[PDB]
């Protein structure tokens, strides 16, 4: 419904710049990702699709002079040719400047695809170019995935809101689902802490099972633990595992009580704290203990 509506806007198009806009952590993205073979019913070569996404928060004026040069050229196999920009709001305002002319008179044969989760944060000259679009992810698909999946949707409270996460649980089914989360369950700390920082799925259920490690551990071993983590994951490593954590913490508890606002207000500060102002050490130790009490 969704892709078929601008499938068709896009048909009609000589050339236009879309935002796809949503609150879903991911399912902006995947919208984005899987528009060009939607509208060309062709997978994308290459040379027809060019995705912008970079590792940091800032994409810049280098971003998109890259555009501009794969803009120049015709696409090989597809009718028309594709840029996806992931996390748009994130261009600086040199990069958004650069990238007027392109947004607001793209060539014929040009689609841009930009997406975000924050429509005012893009500047007006941004939002004058750019037609938008909300996307929801859809109560059916919700209802497919449980059904997939059963008791694990509410054991993995992630799912409802990333929506490439709920695919790749989605797509293992129960049984592997439930076979994943014991084979962390069993691995080696060691192990385990090479898998906290990846992307999607794995990552969720290794960040879950570390903190019930931490949760569970013996007393006397807590430290310990604590150690053999902070001496391994360190600096921008372990400002992403706080910020992972303080999320799972978060939102895989209840805080009913007066002590618990305490609680609540210092994790939700730390999500808003940038890397150079935080002690990770001391805050990873706060977390853990928080989430560790919390659940005894
Ligand atoms: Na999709």
């Amino acid at each position: 419904d969704q892709l078929e509506t601008l499938k068709r806007i896009i048909e009609k198009s000589e050339g236009i710049s879309i935002l796809i806009n949503g609150e879903d952590l991911s399912y902006p993205r995947e919208v984005s990702l899987e528009l060009p073979e939607y509208v060309e019913k062709f997978p994308p070569k290459a040379s027809d699709v060019l995705e912008i996404d970079p590792e940091g928060e800032n994409i810049g004026i280098d971003d998109i002079r890259t555009i501009k040069d794969f803009l120049n050229y015709s696409p090989e196999l597809y009718t028309r040719k594709y840029v996806i920009v992931h996390d748009c709001e994130r261009m600086t305002q040199q990069a958004a400047n650069a990238f007027l002319k392109a947004l607001e008179e793209p060539p014929e044969y040009a689609v841009i695809v930009l997406n975000t989760r924050r429509w005012h944060y893009l500047l007006p000259t941004i939002k004058s170019r750019v037609f938008r679009v909300v996307v929801n992810v859809p109560k059916e698909f919700r209802d497919l995935v449980k059904e997939k999946i059963g008791d694990l949707w509410e054991e993995l409270p992630l799912l409802e809101r990333d929506f490439k996460t709920a695919l790749e649980a989605y797509k293992l089914g129960a049984e592997k689902l439930s076979g994943l989360m014991e084979s962390l369950k069993v691995l080696e700390t060691e192990k385990l802490l090479k898998k906290v920082l990846s992307k999607g799925l794995e990552g969720y259920l290794a960040c879950r099972e570390l903190l019930e490690r931490f949760s569970k551990v013996e007393s006397k071993e807590f430290f310990a633990l604590f150690d053999q983590v902070t001496n391994t994951i360190t600096g921008k490593d372990a400002f992403l595992l706080i910020q992972r954590l303080t999320r799972i913490i978060l939102h895989e508890n209840t805080w009913e009580s007066v002590e618990d606002q305490k609680s609540v207000s210092f994790l939700d500060s730390i999500l808003r704290v940038k890397i150079a102002n935080l002690n990770n050490k001391l805050t990873l130790m706060n977390i853990l203990a928080i989430h560790r009490e919390r659940k005894r």
